Formats: structure tokens, C-alpha cells, sequence
């Protein structure tokens, strides 16, 4: 049994593709995506958006779970990774495309979820990369907010109004779990998939990837 994708890179298995891993204090089994490949490897992927459309405007419930596939578009789960998060130390790294063919990547040092009881939120440490300067998403880590769920700080629920289940602020500078657009329809939505600090105001995105890592 694997904990993370780590362990199972460490383990030999060099290769991308599904594996499974089970949770920490417990026997439960999840299926994540191992990105091998990408710089060094032992990468858990944690949300993956390209369009296989699985429909984000899930509930508490399924976004704490996991839904869609991890061959393709998915959310793994935050009881998950909150619990993964808080064994160690992990990086978070979000990979980015848009439309014109231009990728990018915004990258922590730290980050985890508190549990569920906190409402999952969200903690980043030290941001690089190519994404931003400033990191999208609100500092001060926000509680998570879905549809059955509003915790975040706007007197509106963020998450009806920009749909998808995400760490909004007063709606923050970035929802990844937002309404997929496809090509000539990515532009002027407040209701995408953005990350401000790289494309900017309605930009919304063609693919995302959310991975996390420990120090390895
Ligand atoms: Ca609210």
C-alpha cells in the first residue's frame, strides 16, 4: 500500500498513471493520478481540469469524496488530502494553460487543509513561479465553500455565483473549479475558470492541474 505518489515513485514505479493509495489511519483506498514524469515525478494529482466535463457544481459531500475520473477531469477528495496534509509536509504546484498555447505555474513551498470540522481550509506558505506574482488565491487561506456549503466571506454565496466548489473570499481572485468555456467563449466570464494574477479579469482557462508533493 501507498500513502502518496511519492511513495509509490519511491517504490520503483516510474511510470504516469493511476495508482492506488490508501488513507492515513485508516484502511479505506482512493484512486489518484501519478504524474511521474513531470520534473522529478512523485506528483499526487488533486484536480484535473482539460475538459472531459464532469460538471463541478458538486456538493459538500462529494467534493469531500472525490468525483469524476482520474484518467481525466477529477477532485480526489478533501478528506483525503486534508488528511495527507497534515501527516507532512507537502508543496502544492498548479500547472496552467490557456487558450493561445502559453502554460504557466504557480508553485507553495507549504500547503494544507485543516479538517473537515475547519471547513478544510486552506494554508500557503512562500509562492514562485510563473503565475503571479501575488497568489491568487485570497492569502489568509479561506474556509472551502460549495453549494450546501457557504463559508467564505462575501454576504452572497461565491460558489453559486461563480459555480464550483473552491477556498472563496469575498470570491477571491480565483475559482479553478469554475464552468468550463470552450475555445472563442474563454473570454469576458466571471463565471470560468481563473487564476487573475496570470490571465487577468473574465480569462477562462483550457486546463488545469492541481499536485501536491513532500520535500523528496
Ligand atoms: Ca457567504
Amino acid at each position: 500500500e501507498f500513502r502518496d505518489c511519492a511513495e509509490v515513485f519511491k517504490s520503483g514505479h516510474t511510470t504516469n498513471g493511476i495508482y492506488t493509495l490508501t488513507f492515513p489511519n485508516s484502511t479505506e483506498e482512493i484512486k489518484a493520478y501519478c504524474d511521474m514524469e513531470a520534473g522529478g515525478g512523485g506528483w499526487t494529482i488533486i484536480q484535473r481540469r482539460e475538459d472531459g466535463s464532469v460538471d463541478f457544481q458538486r456538493t459538500w459531500k462529494e467534493y469531500k469524496v472525490g468525483f469524476g475520473n482520474p484518467s481525466g477531469e477529477y477532485w480526489l477528495g478533501n478528506e483525503f488530502v486534508s488528511q495527507l496534509t497534515n501527516q507532512q509536509r507537502y508543496v502544492l504546484k498548479i500547472h496552467l494553460k490557456d487558450w493561445e498555447g502559453n502554460e504557466a505555474y504557480s508553485l507553495y513551498e507549504h500547503f494544507y487543509l485543516s479538517s473537515e470540522e475547519l471547513n478544510y481550509r486552506i494554508h500557503l506558505k512562500g509562492l514562485t513561479g510563473t503565475a503571479g506574482k501575488i497568489s491568487s488565491i485570497s492569502q489568509p487561506g479561506n474556509d472551502f465553500s460549495t453549494k450546501d456549503g457557504d463559508n467564505d466571506k462575501c454576504i452572497c454565496k461565491c460558489s453559486q455565483m461563480l459555480t464550483g466548489g473552491w477556498w472563496f473570499d469575498a470570491c477571491g481572485p480565483s475559482n479553478l473549479n469554475g464552468m468550463y468555456y470552450p475555445q472563442r467563449q474563454n473570454t469576458n466570464k466571471f463565471n470560468g475558470i481563473k487564476w487573475y494574477y496570470w490571465k487577468g479579469s473574465g480569462y477562462s482557462l483550457k486546463a488545469t492541474t492541481m499536485m501536491i508533493r513532500p520535500a523528496d
